[PDB]
């Protein structure tokens, strides 16, 4: 078992579809000329658990430019985009993802890519956007000393990295993709203010205009998706525990309030927290008729889908991924995705112009891990760490994607970088800038 | 003892006062939370910064915590006269007038160097751009006598790194622009806010369909930006840095050189803590009655001498507000000599948003202070800059959300251990940017 | 394995037995790390010479988990009984007192061989350099070795060489340079194991000859010590001025090789270059001359010359030819330039050679469990710790009785160092 | 058993004194053991030895828990550069009779009825009761002491020698080392060897010198 999709047949319009998105991903083909020639993942067997969308599939073939051997699977049920997977499968690239996995499918599709390498059949570096891949082969395959890297894409995974290390349980260098400038920053922040409204309207071609929506969460994913909501009219109200990003959503003219407080009269509901049981049971019950709820953080955990599904009186899916529920008082709720990633499991995930950004990271944490692999600089002992890409990649990402927009950079004099303290070059920020 | 433009002042200074510190809860429950045990007794701290309503706030707030204070401003035209009357008032010796010479602003930062009680010395310094540091440091001997600075602005804190790295810095230095309820709020909002303000005090200029070129985007070109783009401005945005460039960019602005926009912009505001940014090249193509305006720390990110040498003819319209005739015939209108235009030109930022940065700053020379005899600040060659605690900076945001309504969410011990945190913070990681 | 003869074995056992209680550096290794093995997992290359001393030294290892192979490092510098005593024990061991160069060849390259997994060492253990050299320029090992630890001066002088040229890819720990190992071994070992390969090998009294030591480094310094300890006049010949002055103001005269070539009757090499004694010397030298090598490698004499120009040689016994010159005088060269303590002798006894094993011990242990903590990068060339100079050499002193005063805190502080030091400046020359 | 420890030792075995050295140093220590002396603790032997010798730079090496212990006319002197290695104080401050012997011989009587012969009141005993070091020696010291203030002086504004904050110590360069050494070879007849280009490159120095990398102990 060498490809598992859902119609391979699928694979000429993910192709047709693939060119638009190379164009949209100026810095990740300006990577794959830069770096191709000298084919600096060589030798690199590359497992990736990552949705499996058009965006990532100009991700897979730049990693293979680059002279890496991969296979891969996606990290969620429902992010795949099945023609993206089925290009991919038709160019020999081992995919085993589909758009509605059942979780013993996706477990199984992960399996797929930690076998079937060349010369002993194993990876030797992981790429992992949520932390189950990563988890799945520290925890239970063996691969002990044979993982030489791992990058991680995600806040959810990046947390789970940190409690790895903390609890003494990291035994793989891990590159911090999530938190580089040029990810957190753009994709965590502006691919959402595009992405959430695509996959609620996608989903229910609801009139956001008017409403009222509580956003829970206040970093960079609910900043987007507060954005993108009050954009179109509605009238956004946060939740936070952190006081810094509640004065912050405060100042931008959010309430900023508890659930429970506009739980009854919210027309939209959205999850951004990376944590669990926002949403619950004390909440459902008292939601206005037809409330949406959905879910934009890694895992559905997040709101009290099990219980809903339990306690609901009657479910209709209306059309796949979008389930209205009748409860007990004959009112109903809209729940997205079954509580998944809305924008992936609703729409198409963020635009590729943002992913270009996320997967340029992506590209130069491999290189950085994988070149070094022999060098000790990023060691695979009980010493094992969690790394930043330098801030100078992190310039080089963004300078990447300024030529598409047409936007023009100033160069400093020398006598203007000694008094800020910077090379004409770069990098221009202390570590510590928060941008 | 003190030296103000008019003491007659006080009283309406005094009113102004009670309005500020109701708009200052941070601050307040500072006084309330620490006055009693008294963490400043001993404490003479010489401060060099703008001396308006929001800093008189402060300075009443040290003395509080029982700080001996004396002080001057940062900016020769930043000084709030009725300000600086309430202070000198009571007893706290400051040397600040709106419109300063150069010369009398060196007099005045002197006179924060001495006439402390018993042997007369400062002990702390509290500075703002890093003129009183510098000037202690390299021109006094208060060697070995100085426990500690904490330094309020970017322009500031980059000269600190700068002295870290050449080894000339001997003081324990606390780098309160960066705390996070600072350069993302006062920077940020305060910004956002009072750039406007001191463009409209000083011309009442219509923004609505101006076309402005913002030079920078840091905290202070965001805000900037952000202010004239809400009032309909079509603003335009110069960058070094690509990701900053690319934010600008991603949030609507056209990113370009001063060059590309030069001939068209009816304003221009430098935002840069940079030097030459509006230069001899830029003023001669300017259009006529285009409006010029520094909000960084220093007036040198303009040109202002090649202008003045260089024009047929000024007019000063009103004080701060300079009307240059160029050699073709056009205007430029100069604000307050490129000198910092929101303080300048109107009153600086807004109490609510000074409460954030000045309560960053109570809660640094406190932690300075009351370390002294601790070795974890160290003077001499091994000195550092550091920055407040996490869970200070969090408490900075929690002591102002009551006065908006905003009510915080209590994590569960289930969801502190699931984002690794605990339940009273601090809730992100020391890499956090917000 | 490869020895001469495993029957050899017995002897060898016996005089290992001896050789330990010389060695309580080594043992008490051998006791404080044995039980947490931080050598677990480690797969040593060895070429040092295969002596009573090494096999102390590879038991240490391999008693610390470390799996080992090994090779000497010279063709007449294994003891026989040595060999045949670590090849029983199981230890793979190929090394014979007179290889050939072929076979010298042979045994360095099997030991580069049959590890565990695709088993290719992950470390090397060097004295000379030839291992370095051969791994790094002829070997595939260019993945998997996480360090090389370095015994001597003209070993250490190639790993400098080479990191100049930007040549040296895996961490090197110079060993020679420890002050345990240079100023104890070089120095005290030569002052015994010189006159010991010399009167073993020709019998000759020290007594009353004039003696041409070449080159006053810590092997020079030690030979002329021993040689005028037993009434020997001894010139010394140098290139640095300051050793120079040092041999000076000991009571050394000190001029050029030519300026005693007709009178002495005794040429030592001690310098670690080549060409000293040479085809313009032989031919002068007065009649049963005794000339020798104690440098590293045998080109400071120009032996293929002397050979090429002899009109008889005769064998006295091994490792002692007699040479007729074409002028009917005598030449007696010793080892065939071959290092002449360990080619006709037994090397430096094992106290001193404690000193030096232990240094690469904890080099090895230092190299090996940083080899996931990117503390050596595979790179440059390291020294031992100052703190793991010292515990060498306190290793030693119980078995002499020596005792070490303690400083009070009052003490240390005043002489700027902690109450258990390290006790001096990192470039302090003792 | 440093330097000076090194060469007073050698002096007085040369001339048939058995020598016992202390040391807090256990490489030191192993030096003086393998070079043949008996290596003990001041207190093993306060009670035999004629004379003792102080080359530490430390302070408080002989103390007022020695003094009484000693034999009757036990010579003691210090070498090292500030008297304080001898409790002097202590001896003047306890003992019972003082008796100038001749200028810097100072003979003391403890309450114990025995004496101590104390040299130059604990000061540099070479110094202070003879004529310090031999000319030629000081020749070596005093020829680095010029090339150092040339060093320092001549390169004043330079910025090789970084004033304030950033100011370290330093050492000549190897080569002004070497420099000084030849110097004093030619008095005693000491010839050198020249290096040939093939043995200059094979050892990996220039003919000329430096000849030791720079971590070289000789
Ligand atoms: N769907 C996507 O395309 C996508 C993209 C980026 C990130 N993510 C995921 O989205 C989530 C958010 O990421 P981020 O970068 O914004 O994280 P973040 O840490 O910046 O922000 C999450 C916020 O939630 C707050 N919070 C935690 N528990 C809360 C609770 N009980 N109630 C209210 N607020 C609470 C925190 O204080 C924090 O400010 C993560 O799971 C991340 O992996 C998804
Ligand atoms: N007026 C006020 O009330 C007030 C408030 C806060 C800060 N400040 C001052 O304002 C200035 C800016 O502060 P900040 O926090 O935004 O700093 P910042 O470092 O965050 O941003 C300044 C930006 O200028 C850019 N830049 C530098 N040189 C440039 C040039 N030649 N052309 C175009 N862009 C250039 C940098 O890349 C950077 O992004 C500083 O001088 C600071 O001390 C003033
Ligand atoms: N046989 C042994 O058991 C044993 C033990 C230790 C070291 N060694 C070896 O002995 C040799 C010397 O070691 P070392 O530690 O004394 O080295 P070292 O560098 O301290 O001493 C060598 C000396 O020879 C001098 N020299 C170089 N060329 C000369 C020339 N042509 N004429 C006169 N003098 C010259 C140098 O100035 C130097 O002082 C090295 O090859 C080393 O590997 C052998
Ligand atoms: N008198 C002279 O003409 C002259 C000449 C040269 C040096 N000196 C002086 O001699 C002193 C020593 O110089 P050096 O070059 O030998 O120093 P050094 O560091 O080489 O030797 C001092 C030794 O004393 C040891 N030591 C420290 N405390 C000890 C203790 N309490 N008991 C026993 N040993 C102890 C150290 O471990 C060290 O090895 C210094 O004060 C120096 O200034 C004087
Ligand atoms: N389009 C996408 N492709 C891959 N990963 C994503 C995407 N959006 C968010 N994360
Ligand atoms: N109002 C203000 N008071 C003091 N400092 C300031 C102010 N605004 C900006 N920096
Ligand atoms: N006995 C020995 N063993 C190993 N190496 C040595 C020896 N002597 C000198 N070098
Ligand atoms: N003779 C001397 N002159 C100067 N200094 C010395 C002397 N001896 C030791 N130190």
């Amino acid at each position: 078992s060498m490809y598992k999709v859902r119609d391979i047949s699928l694979a000429e319009w993910g192709r047709r579809e693939l060119e638009l998105a190379e164009n949209e991903m100026p810095g990740l083909m300006e990577l794959r000329r830069e770096y191709g020639p000298s084919k600096p993942l060589k030798g690199a067997k590359i497992a990736g658990c990552l949705h499996m969308t058009m965006q990532t599939a100009v991700l897979i073939e730049t990693l293979v430019e680059l002279g890496a051997e991969v296979r891969w699977a996606s990290c969620n049920i429902f992010s795949t985009q099945d023609h993206a997977a089925a290009a991919i499968a038709k160019r020999g690239i081992p995919v085993f993802a589909w758009k509605g996995e059942t979780e013993e499918e996706y477990m199984w599709c992960m399996k797929q890519t930690l076998k079937g390498f060349s010369g002993d059949g194993y990876p030797n570096m992981l790429l992992d956007d949520g932390g189950d891949l990563t988890n799945y082969v520290l925890d239970e395959c063996e691969l002990d000393g044979k993982i030489y890297g791992v990058s991680e894409e995600t806040t959810t995974g990046v947390k789970n990295l940190y409690k790895r290390l903390q609890r003494g349980k990291l035994t793989i260098p891990a590159m911090n993709v999530n938190d580089s400038v040029t990810k957190s920053k753009f994709d965590n922040l502006y691919g959402c203010r595009e992405s959430l409204v695509d996959g609620i309207k996608r989903a229910t071609d609801v009139m956001i205009a008017g409403k009222t929506a509580c956003v829970c969460g206040y970093g960079d994913v609910g900043k987007g998706c507060a954005a993108a909501l009050r954009g179109f009219g509605a009238r956004v109200v946060v939740t936070e525990v952190d006081p810094i990003n509640a004065l912050q959503a405060a100042m931008e003219g959010y309430q900023v309030l508890l659930v429970e407080d506009v739980v009854e009269e919210a027309h939209i509901f959205v999850t951004t927290t990376g944590n669990d049981d926002i949403i619950t049971s004390e909440h459902f019950p008292r939601m206005r008729d037809d409330a949406i709820v959905c879910n934009i953080g890694h895992f559905d955990t997040e709101i009290q889908v099990a219980w809903l599904k339990a306690n609901a009186k009657e479910r209709v899916e209306v059309k796949p991924q979008v389930d209205r529920y009748t409860m007990a008082n004959g009112r109903h709720i809209i729940l997205l995705a079954e509580g998944r990633l809305v924008n992936l499991g609703c729409a198409s995930g963020h635009p590729s112009f943002v992913m270009s950004n996320s997967f340029c990271n992506q590209v130069l944490a491999q290189i950085e891990l994988w070149t070094n692999r022999d060098t000790g600089k990023y060691p695979r002992g009980a010493k094992a760490q969690v790394y930043f890409l330098p801030k100078k990649l992190d310039e080089k990402v963004a300078a990447l994607h300024l030529g598409k927009l047409g936007a023009k950079l100033t160069k400093l004099t020398p006598k203007q970088a000694e008094y800020i303290n910077c090379p004409v070059d770069g990098p221009f920020k202390p570590d510590h800038y928060r941008y």
